[PDB]
């Protein structure tokens, strides 16, 4: 019936939240996002794809090739996430003359799980609402991954899956995720003279090659890293909001709104 | 009184920057063709025709006290000029999604844009490539005197280094030497790529030191070919007209479509320079 | 190489010349432990390990 928290009390939630954010998002380091809507936008457009068109014409003149467009114009919603937590009255009072921490651990928790939940919409999509997932997509280019704990062991699939993004007239600058039991255990330091094998792997991508522990076991994806191929439209960036107070504990909510529109899913591959 | 009609160019000035940045950069990361070339500068829209030089010569330098070894190098009977094609795709744009990003939800998509000018791009690096007879020109792996050399000899651990240098032998042969580069399919630089050849590192290092200018892949080749050539002018160059570049066709029903141009024509001045299968 | 120069009372910083044949396949890497055999030559040399494409097939 009121609002708690001053200035101070209010960056400090937002800068820890923010933080925790930052930190355990790894799909923001990987994909390039939509401007932030504003709350407003609940929709919007989706894929272009098997344009086939080769446009070769070249022919002095023009000739009437087919131009390219979405191939089934359709739309989304742009999905929330949320995570909610309380905070105690006294503990206000308390951190406003005793001491001056303010206890912010439940925030931290709250974004924590915020970020774990959204990271595995990214790599997975909610199969009861229904989403596009990057390890469950159509039109997957799915490679064998398996022969490995061998000397030649990730290079040999990571070239695979390069040719077959190559072949399919997608190419550019790679990025690579991996499971964490992978992206620690290929540490085969041995290629043969003396560089890591994970080293020579981001020499072949040049976009990094991070890892995500919220991925299964034995799978691991590549992409291309650009826009016009995958995108990320945000309507609102992880912010915490105050949901009115009840029997005098202060409840809290800190919200995301997300949702990945893969453009082009021609730069896939997984097992 | 509003967006209906079939007016002149409807996208503001950031929008049409956005659309030219776009197509530039995805044209960069596209093109394979124009960095194993070297380009004769931008001549402009007007320029329909460009010189094509006959063909090799056998002629070498001399050295003498007094200058008098007169050293001709001729063109003998014609010039055979040629024409710049153009290359091209589509851009339907809808007239709503334009509207919206107006006074409403506003990062205007030009997914369209990137995917067609990839197309175009593609298209052009197979017509480097491989010519088209409809229009009479000549492609790299279907020039005249490639000088052939077989391969035979892959899917073995280290059976793809003497492949290659056969083909700079034979290409030093005639006389032709310098700075080489390589252009190989898909699968065949993935196989190349492959473990230790047993005597040191993976064999395109060792393939890249002998080259000198680098060993590309190309999506657009055949399966199981590949091409080496002295990079050097004087030898092969790639007359551009005009660069790549959208532009508003019409108006279509009611939506927007655009068309990307780019004049190119390659001009194999020295047909000795290419070795292939 | 180096010893004969020296003997011959004639050394300072040398410089090596190799034909393109040698001089790419000289990355036999594994001398021993990480260096590249071209990279230790040229630690020897210290001026350079250069190739020409007009020497022939098997000299330096």
């Amino acid at each position: 019936a009121e609002n708690p928290l001053r200035e101070e009390e209010w960056a400090r939630l937002n800068e820890t939240v923010i933080q925790v954010a930052r930190r355990s998002l790894v799909g923001r380091r990987i994909l390039d996002i939509y401007g932030p809507l504003g709350a407003g936008v609940q929709t919007v457009p989706y894929d272009e794809f098997q344009g086939v068109s080769p446009g070769a014409v070249d022919i002095v003149g023009e000739q009437e090739t087919a131009m390219v467009f979405t191939d089934a114009r359709k739309f989304k919603t742009i999905p929330i996430i949320y995570k909610d937590f309380l905070l105690h009255w006294r503990d206000i009072e308390a951190a406003r003359t005793h001491n001056m921490p303010l206890d912010v651990s439940a925030a931290a928790g709250a974004a924590a799980l915020c970020a774990q939940q959204e990271d595995e919409l990214i790599f997975y999509g909610d199969a009861r609402l229904g989403y596009e997932g990057l390890m469950t997509a159509n039109g997957r280019l799915t490679v064998p991954l398996g022969d490995w704990t061998s000397p030649g062991g990730g290079f040999q699939a990571i070239v695979e899956a390069t040719r077959k993004l190559n072949e399919q007239g997608h190419f550019g600058p790679y990025a690579v995720v991996l499971s964490p039991r992978l992206y620690s255990q290929l540490h085969r330091i041995y290629e043969k003279t003396g560089v890591l094998e994970i080293e020579t792997i981001r020499q072949l991508a040049s976009d990094g090659v991070y890892q995500s522990n919220r991925l299964r076991g034995e799978s691991g994806v590549v992409v291309s890293t650009g826009r016009e191929n995958m995108d990320l439209a945000v309507s609102m960036d992880m912010v915490a909001a105050y949901l009115g107070a009840s029997r005098m504990n202060h409840p809290f909510r800190v919200l995301e709104a997300l949702l990945l529109r893969i453009k082009h899913p021609d730069a896939i591959c997984t097992l």
